[PDB]
């Protein structure tokens, strides 16, 4: 029933999708009826290095339309003083409300997601981005193809360290992603995080950061992906897989 316009464009709202501290995300339909996510962002009780990390992530999210479509789609914006309207692809759920709201996913699924997964943490590599934040929200669900919707640039499943590499406990290498996207897959796998067990947070960290802490790798009939989770969830970062080395990994790869 409400209305509002980005670069001349009308567009109706047609439910709220999201809602960050000054931000808010809509579903909405412009005037040919197609559907997209405009993300509404309050620069009123912004300061200089807020607007400057909020431009530097609209930047980055334009360039790299072009270099991957596992990169959510952001067609138009329009930026003032008191706001940022971006209009954006509608995707059908994030990967967190899915992975949540589904008890089993199909191993054909999972390994889909991460093939999509590992192109778009590629990608943003491959132009020096470090995201060092990832976690299942941060990935949407477009026709059954994961897109990534940030790049952990913009200052801030906020706070959860569950996905948290032991070298940022410690203290920026693409390595520190890897880790993350372990975590989102061995969460894919055995329906859990791997440190998820410990409620006492700084338990967490300690075991996170602790080699004699074992991660468990239940069997399971892709010995294949637990290759890969024991070599993405390496505490040295020097020991862990890189994303290229991931992309022509057998799990990836092979039929
Ligand atoms: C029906 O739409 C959804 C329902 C539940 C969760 C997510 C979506 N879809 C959606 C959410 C979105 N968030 C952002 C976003 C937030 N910050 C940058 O992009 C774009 C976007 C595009 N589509």
């Amino acid at each position: 029933f409400q209305s509002m316009s980005v670069k001349g464009r009308i567009y109706s709202i047609l439910k709220q999708i999201g809602s960050g501290g000054s931000s808010k995300v809509f579903q909405v339909l412009n005037e040919k009826k197609q559907i997209y996510a405009i993300k509404y962002v309050n620069l009123e009780e912004a300061d200089n290095q807020t607007l400057d990390s909020y431009r530097n992530e609209i930047a980055y999210l334009n360039k790299l339309q072009q270099h991957s479509d596992k990169i959510i789609r952001l067609y138009d914006y329009e930026i003032t003083d008191q706001y940022i309207y971006m209009v954006m692809e509608c995707g059908n759920i994030d990967l967190n409300s899915w992975l949540k709201k589904k008890k089993s996913i199909d191993p054909w699924e999972r390994k889909s997601y991460w093939k999509n997964m590992l192109e778009a943490v590629h990608t943003i590599h491959q132009h020096g981005i470090v995201h060092s934040d990832l976690k299942p929200a941060n990935f949407l669900i477009v026709d059954g193809m994961l897109k990534l919707i940030d790049f952990g640039i913009a200052n801030q499943q906020v706070g959860t360290v569950n996905y948290m590499p032991p070298e940022a406990i410690k203290d920026i290498s693409p390595k520190s992603d890897v880790w993350s996207l372990g975590c989102i897959l061995y969460y894919m796998t055995y329906g859990k995080t791997p440190f998820q067990q410990i409620i006492n947070q700084i338990s967490k960290l300690h075991a996170i950061i602790d080699p004699n802490h074992e991660i468990e790798f239940p069997d399971i009939p892709e010995k294949d992906l637990q290759d890969v989770l024991k070599c993405c969830l390496k505490r040295d970062p020097k020991q862990r897989i890189s994303i290229p080395e991931l992309l022509a990994h057998p799990y990836v790869q092979i039929q």
